[PDB]
């Protein structure tokens, strides 16, 4: 039988980052992750402040910010703390373990210093997770494994998906869930976050495909929707975020009973 | 029957970036790509200058440079032009097409402005290539697809590898070859570049596994070796680069007949 987000936050094997997330999802009645796909720091921060109460998570691509500085990420943290959401840097680490460790901790971005969550592809084998965890464990961070992809021609299917689930369930000290289209693990300790979400049917011109919040949270059993253009391209981004929040939240409630 | 690098440079379907690379490989008698895995710009540039005559390519991870600026990449270009080698940013693009387009052109790194070559994982489907090509084609660049990985537990095997080959062979206006452990395409227009290379047997503590230049270039039929620590950790990096260059070049000559 299905547990609420609040009860899942208490599970024996829950990761502290997962528990923090699940608690604020329950408190705020939001399972929406804003994909803050903008190139300006000022727009990122204005969106984070205005939409903060509507979201459980803000997903970044800091490598697309034209004016990235670590001070921008300090300001983002201030907002994340005020409004209570996690920061997820969507870096898709996908190299050998020795390399990703440095990409996570170092360089200009110093991702591990400000990101609560990051994600990784499983294609390199479990060394990708072991390399990240060398940095992420001492910094009390979590990681999401990409088990499925929303794009046309995705190879993250079948045995590849199963390998991602196995990898997560064997690195549960650091891996807190999946990026996936559907529930892929039967262990309620793991989060499922689903991108490729819009209210209307369609896609983009570069292989992105959309499903609705009701479809992915209800029928497909995911936990959280990740929404970029469905919100960002709207004239009123706050009203769009509220539309997506209500859709995902109701879908969850109805699945729960 | 096997063609020399110089003859491959003249093939009807050759990409201009591949032809430039093959020409300089033949001229300089090198099929060594230095993996310049350092965190200091000064060390990067000192290696590029000293080892430039020994290498056909210098592979970067600019997201590990602690002091990246675009002026560092301008100085790297000066050296690449002087010594005649290509710059390969090992970014492993691995997102939906719409996202990778921005990660390639924009942000702080502006990768497309200075990298002759980049690479991509094929897991998202061919939209990853189509997104990159919408920046890379107008900038006259090339891309390599990751068809296999050197690390323990790699999922880039079987039908996944075949899908990478199909994707390359269908985007030949932009994709110039592979990162792989072995020959994966039987079309000589495509380059094969192989990482996980050191003279001695072994590996690292995060899943990297090594094979020798003779094994990779001779028996496995690859074109170019990519070497990081085997060179970078040596006391005399120039002597190490020469050892690797001679090994890979003579393996090529012997396979050619
Ligand atoms: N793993 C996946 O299946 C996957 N699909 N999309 C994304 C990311 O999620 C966002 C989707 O954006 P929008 O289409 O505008 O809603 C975008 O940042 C993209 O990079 C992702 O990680
Ligand atoms: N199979 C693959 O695709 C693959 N294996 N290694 C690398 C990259 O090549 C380099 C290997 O480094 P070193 O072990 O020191 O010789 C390093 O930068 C790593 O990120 C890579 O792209």
């Amino acid at each position: 039988k299905e547990l609420s987000f609040g009860a899942r936050a208490e599970l024996p094997r829950i990761h502290p980052v997962a528990s923090k997330l699940l608690r604020l999802m329950q408190k705020k009645e939001t399972n929406l992750c804003l994909s803050a796909d903008v190139s300006l720091a000022r727009e990122l921060l204005q969106l984070a402040d205005a939409l903060g109460p509507s979201i459980c998570m803000l997903k970044t691509h800091v490598d697309i910010l034209n004016d990235f500085t670590l001070d921008v990420m300090k300001e983002l943290i201030t907002l994340a703390k005020c409004h209570e959401f996690l920061i997820f840097e969507d870096r898709k680490f996908a190299d050998i373990g020795n390399t990703v460790k440095k990409q996570y901790e170092g360089g200009i971005f110093k991702i591990a210093s400000w990101a609560d969550l990051v994600n990784a592809h499983v294609v390199p084998g479990s060394g990708v997770v072991k390399g990240l965890q060398e940095v992420g464990l001492p910094l009390h961070r979590g990681c999401l494994l990409i088990a499925e992809m929303s794009s046309t021609g995705s190879l993250a299917t079948g045995d590849y998906t199963r390998a991602a689930v196995r990898m997560a369930e064997e690195h549960s000290e650091f891996v807190v869930g999946f990026i996936s289209g559907s529930r892929v693990s039967m262990k309620p300790e793991f989060l499922h976050l689903t991108p490729g979400v819009q209210l209307e049917a369609g896609g983009d011109n570069l292989g992105q495909q959309y499903n609705s919040p009701q479809e992915v949270i209800g029928k497909r059993g995911s936990d959280i929707i990740i929404v970029g253009r469905g919100i960002i391209s709207a004239a009123d981004r706050l009203e769009a975020a509220e539309m997506y929040r209500k859709a995902a939240w109701e879908a969850y409630l109805s699945r729960l009973g």
